[PDB]
């Protein structure tokens, strides 16, 4: 286009344009205040309007990365606050943008955002545009790979909560359960999209395509191969652009894809009808989270073409990607009861069987039993989901999380206590989400969400690497991640952590904390116990943590809380060392 910025301005409209630009700037430089960003946004928008008037004007010819990057480099106190990004500003495009992306920050470690119901309603009423603008800023700078359009969607849910609850009788009780519900949903979108960006970064575009072929085929089993090809291609392009900070390009293609899917919903899925009767952002989001379609009656038998056919080696050798693509498509349609990564593991085994069999003297007799190689791949995760859900049903979320914190601290004791506690808690929430579902949905839910949690762990590991075992699981294979982490056991080389009694010391401040924040503190001690006594059994550790919980309960219920913690605390810390031998 003659002017790219004018094009995107005209298409998306001013409101979305300004939103997406705000988000973009908030993601790249997370430390600058909100009012500085507002000024950058306004300056870029004014330029787009000026360009939209006369597209042949000076500088309107420039690309989006040129104009956006130029703008980023004008920021006050750039070299001081972001030395790393200021190094990029000397470079030209496309080198500069690639430098910007390289030096983004997954753990900015900003202050936690408390929902302050009284004061936020006041700020909402006085200036809603500023208030909702601030929400975009605050979420974007804490989640640097969030997809712009999807954040704009969740901003409308946020606004809708504050219109409903601020005029109402009780401000907190209306708003708090809605805001925590919106948090959960926002965190899930973020986790999914970060996995897609992580898949590009670590494994490449081919990996994103294959994941997407598997998932879309499951969701849209009645869509023909060429239809799924079209959608995955466009979707992969959306992902690539949103992950590489091309937010205006991302919003446009994402909107076109939603439009396309809804134009052709009769040849894609019958579950899209309600999603397609919605406004722009609502529609895109609904499609992305649409339930799987019912299995077609006429799904083909696969043994003939993929196991029994006599010229598979020739067909495979002619074009591997097309042949395996076709296999993955067909096998994924008929298996909505498998996880995405299981399907990719099965495809990898299919490939491996043909690589082996087609080198042997009589290939067809070798590859005749190829589908039977899948049996042990299917039963391994089916057992672990049944085992863990049985455990979760028996003991509940808190004890299940503790079981996993012990499990993972033994695997990787070099990881920081906060990270181990975070990952064990997140992994435990998969039990509460998935084990309650119908049993045919348990496996996919579980493994699909474990992947999100493990990718979080892997991203944290890129920042602060501590363990070669984690690096191998994170970097070797996307499909093998969850099995790789499961296969890890206690490393027999790890030196048990130096005993500091201060680590296991509690005080009366714990008593006034919320129940979640109490658990976290106990769970942190649990991790530290494992670090000091790595060979202690899970039953020993559970028993000792029970003694910690009882101690905290009695002293928080005492007349003189601090005298109780001081007297009873050292006794418990000393005896607990002996109980963990
Ligand atoms: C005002 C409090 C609030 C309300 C609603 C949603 C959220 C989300 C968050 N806080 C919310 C956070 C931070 C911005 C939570 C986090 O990252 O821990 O990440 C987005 C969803
Ligand atoms: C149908 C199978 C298939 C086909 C083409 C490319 C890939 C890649 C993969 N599978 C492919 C994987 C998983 C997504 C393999 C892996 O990491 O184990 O990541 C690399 C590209
Ligand atoms: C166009 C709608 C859409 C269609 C089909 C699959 C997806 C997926 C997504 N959108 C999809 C998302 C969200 C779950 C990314 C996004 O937020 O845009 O991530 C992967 C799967
Ligand atoms: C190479 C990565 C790849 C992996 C798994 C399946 C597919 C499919 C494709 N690529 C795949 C294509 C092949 C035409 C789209 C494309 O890349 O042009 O269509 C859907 C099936």
């Amino acid at each position: 286009h003659k002017s790219e910025i004018a094009h995107r301005f005209n298409d998306l409209g001013e409101k979305h344009f300004k939103g997406l630009v705000l988000v973009a700037f908030s993601q790249y430089l997370q430390q600058c205040p909100f009012e500085d960003h507002v000024k950058l946004v306004n300056e870029v928008t004014e330029f787009a309007k000026k360009c939209a008037a006369d597209e042949s004007a000076e500088n309107c010819d420039k690309s989006l990365h040129t104009l956006f990057g130029d703008k980023l480099c004008t920021v006050a106190t750039l070299r001081a606050t972001y030395g790393e990004l200021a190094d990029c500003c000397e470079k030209q495009e496309p080198e500069r943008n690639e430098c910007f992306l390289t030096h983004k920050d997954d753990h900015p470690n900003l202050p936690k955002l408390k929902p302050e119901p009284d004061a936020q309603c006041a700020a909402f009423q006085e200036d809603p545009d500023k208030f909702l603008g601030k929400y975009l800023y605050e979420v974007a700078r804490r989640h640097p790979y969030f997809y712009g359009p999807e954040l704009l969607f969740h901003a409308e849910e946020y606004k809708a909560d504050f219109t409903e609850c601020c005029p109402a009788d009780d401000k907190l009780a209306c708003l708090i359960p809605k805001l925590d519900a919106l948090k959960e949903r926002i965190l899930l979108s973020s986790a999914k999209e970060r996995l897609k960006c992580s898949s590009f970064q670590n494994f490449g575009e081919r990996a994103v395509k294959a994941w997407s072929v598997a998932r879309l085929s499951q969701k849209f089993p009645k869509a023909d191969f060429a239809e799924v090809s079209k959608i995955v291609t466009d979707l992969t392009k959306v992902h690539k652009e949103c992950c590489h900070g091309d937010l205006l390009e991302c919003a446009d293609d994402r909107a076109d894809l939603a439009k396309y899917i809804c134009e052709h919903q009769d040849s894609i899925s019958g579950k899209l009808k309600a999603c397609c009767d919605k406004p722009l952002l609502q529609k895109s989001h609904c499609i992305a989270e649409v339930k799987e379609d019912d299995l077609p009656s006429d799904l083909p038998a696969l043994a003939a073409d993929f196991a029994e056919d006599k010229e598979i080696c020739k067909h495979y050798k002619d074009a591997k990607d097309v042949f395996l693509g076709t296999f993955l498509y067909e096998y994924s349609r008929r298996h909505p009861d498998y996880s995405v990564s299981l399907l990719l593991r099965i495809a990898k085994t299919y490939e491996a069987t043909l690589e082996k069999c087609c080198a042997e003297a009589d290939p067809p007799a070798c590859y005749r039993t190829v589908f039977d190689q899948f049996t042990p791949l299917v039963e391994e995760p089916k057992s672990l989901v049944k085992k863990n859900c049985d455990l979760f049903e028996e003991v509940g979320e808190y004890d299940f999380q503790n079981a996993l914190i012990v499990r993972y601290t033994k695997k990787a004791p070099q990881v920081s206590t906060p990270t181990l506690v975070e990952i064990g808690r997140t992994l435990g929430k998969v039990g509460s989400r998935c084990c309650k579902l119908p049993e045919s949905e348990r496996l996919p839910c579980s493994e699909n969400h474990l992947a999100l949690a493990l990718n979080r762990l892997c991203v944290l590991h890129e920042k602060t690497p501590v363990s070669e075992k984690i690096t191998k699981c994170c970097t070797d294979s996307l499909a093998e991640r969850r099995p790789c982490f499961s296969a890890l056991e206690l490393d027999e080389g790890y030196v048990p952590k130096e005993f500091k009694a201060e680590t296991f010391t509690f005080h009366a401040d714990i008593c006034t904390l919320p129940e979640d924040e109490k658990q976290i503190k106990k769970q942190s001690a649990l991790a530290e116990l494992v670090k000091h006594k790595p060979k202690a059994t899970k039953e020993q550790l559970k028993t000792v943590l029970g003694n910690f919980s009882a101690f905290v309960a009695k002293c928080c219920g005492a007349e003189d809380k601090e005298a109780c913690f001081a007297e009873e605390g050292p006794k418990l810390v000393a005896s607990s060392q002996l109980a963990l031998a």
